[PDB]
């Protein structure tokens, strides 16, 4: 059974490789340091059950990842934009980066999704879940950019699970909001800023970074199907902190 | 483990039922019924695993079920009101049956949720789950009262959350929607009215009924804690007809 | 052209009351001091073109109303509680309290709009305006219970449009926070209270508390009728602190 | 005092440009048309009072119109996709034409708006209104695209209303559907299509089109500053379709 995961070393990508393969899954991985040889190696050898693509395009992926098995269970479709781009503000903020937070976060899942529809229907279904962010749905002010490219997608999951649900094909979007993990909240920095720490204390209920582990086990209980009816909607992943 | 499910023989009742004693619980049930002793008894028959409460006061339910053991792991609040006043309209419903709507779906949550913080705190923690209604978020026309109850508890949990989430006490809100269960979309319902098969293909892009083990799926996941960041939240569970 | 106003003495009865009297309405005022008659004439003479009512039951309002005139134009439902007990939390709170936030804030209104339909769509339609409260949509840590009676509210509104809009009659919620008012936010407290001054700073947007004059701005806008098809949702009023 | 409106030709273009002038405002328009010199003269001489612009850069519209006056006091951030390439599904369109979706509907306003945040800052403030879609928030399952795009628009609303309140920027969303416009809902369609006039009886509780005099109302409503606190939130136009 296989799952191709996105950015496999950002953001939710570490946790969901770690879940998904001690549920038994062959993790087929994309990244962007992928497209050297060398990479690709050390990666699978880091994790064993992987196997990472070189592909890079959003549209190519699934064509891509069909090369190692028959079907694909689930997709993780892990996207993301290196800090501090996440907290670009509206004055000043280049085209450029404008767009490029856009075809991050909006334009390459919406290609990876089309390019996904009719393989996943003719294999009878499949779980697509995106990582997108609480600003998906709760916006913040040091987020103007990041927060609209990162809503569109959220947008995406609710509106295409009307239409994909039928095929068997099941979409969900996870935001998460203090989250440990190597993009925005690594574990090296806890320990130093003791701002975050106070931060954590006084807006986030549950007190604590949410784990990795945590975040695998939502991930591998929606690619399970078990609770298909909670199909088409946003996931909050914060410990509390969102609504 | 120990678990208290309420209103035992309705809604999300069976479901949790099941799916808890089959996940290695003892469930403790509650059930207007169960002031019967012989239904008591042959409820306790008919499902192993579980013990029924003679209680029926919201307050003391949690008590009553720690005269079975040392601590309570999971409470599912399955609160509901008798088919068809569900969709009493707003012009000619009497005061009293008003009211009898928020004491039901309500006030009854509010006192058991009030009753347990202490003892659930001192063990450590726990997961409490309410089963409200879809209409719990996005308000229906033929529901101008039932809405309003539901979408109260809907709010304690999410507001709750934000101080007893540190206790370790995980609130969730399930909202169920075209979940074939005997309150609301029982079976002989979906086999003798041919409007139900009508409405559930123009409406849920699942394009089929909720099934009893997929609520149960939902409970015994939260009830595990293992993804504890998702701690406060509303739970569509419609198929996709939410949002 | 006659409108309602409801606890014309706390929250937002005195910015509705003038504002409607400056456009034109006799204001009809309900108040609980009202049922002293000294403090129906001292109200009366202090508020030139308003008419302050005896009555005390929700049901008996706008047959108290229509005493004075032919057709009730607009209902402002302006529920609240006594200052400190909007802050009433889970623990220790007696059922008593309990049931008197759900009696102030989602019963009375409730049964005062059903008492209203009849006449209101006899007289071809009308606006009625629910003052609730910002924690209506967004939870807040300190507002477990009020929160929940003002979610009800806002979801009648919600739900109860569906219906009434059809007979002309225009239901609309607005969720004020932050809002200069004597109940919540009174200049008392904004000289009195530098914790409060840092507290709007930090949280909201606009950096100043909203005016008694926008907030009557918005009522006179909503009975209007200018802008009907907005019927039937929820309006932050709070600087921008939601969403 | 004047206003700038986009897409003057489309969408909520002509009610904009009607009441605001009747109200008073210099109108400053923009189309996509008015590149035809011959096309601004035809449009200020049916239209008068207004000022057609030939610039077509979103980026630069602001100054051209300040070409016209030493203050932007409203900007109608009027932005539409032709019909019925809002139907865009998701199997097969072109990625030319996902990358338009966007362009129109979430980039185009972006850079727009950063251009008017230094000007309308120094003259003290201004208004900001976007006409985006009831889609922003509420799924539709033949808008899987459409969607998106203005969901990412409303966003941009609700997060830049954080920072930009603080210095008079007010922004706001507006979520049209059921809306009498020639866009989308020309009156000609509700004449000739009885499906339509079912749909609008089914769906919308008013039970008709929004009238293009109460979109008006709307925007010079907000254009007056006069409700302040509203700020940094969507409004539906929808006639109780939504929520
Ligand atoms: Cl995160
Ligand atoms: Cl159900
Ligand atoms: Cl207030
Ligand atoms: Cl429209």
């Amino acid at each position: 059974v296989i799952a191709l995961v996105t950015h496999a070393r950002h953001f939710a990508g570490p946790a969901a490789v770690e879940a998904l393969t001690q549920d038994g899954y062959t993790v087929v991985c994309h990244d962007a340091s992928f497209a050297d040889a060398a990479e690709r190696q050390r990666f699978e050898s880091e994790n064993p059950g992987t196997i990472a693509l070189a592909e890079q395009k959003p549209e190519r992926l699934v064509d891509a990842t069909l090369q190692h098995g028959e079907a694909i269970d689930t997709i993780v479709s892990n996207d993301y934009i290196p800090r501090p781009m996440n907290r670009l503000p509206l004055e000043g903020t280049s085209e450029a980066d404008i767009r490029q937070m856009f075809e991050a976060l909006s334009i390459f899942p919406i290609l990876l999704l089309q390019s996904a529809i009719a393989p996943l229907r003719a294999a009878g279904g499949a779980s697509v879940i995106f990582i997108t962010s609480s600003v998906g749905k709760k916006p913040l002010a040091y987020n103007p950019l990041y927060g609209p490219a990162r809503a569109a997608t959220v947008a995406l999951v609710e509106s295409a699970a009307k239409t994909l649900s039928r095929d068997g094909i099941l979409l969900y979007a996870i935001g998460p909001a203090f989250f440990n993990n190597p993009t925005y909240f690594p574990t090296s920095d806890w320990e130093n800023n003791p701002e975050l720490r106070e931060r954590v204390d006084r807006d986030v209920p549950l007190g604590r970074l949410g784990r990795p582990d945590e975040m695998g086990a939502l991930i591998t209980f929606l690619a399970s199907r078990r609770a298909a009816p909670i199909v088409g909607q946003f996931f909050a992943f914060t410990g509390g902190y969102l609504p």
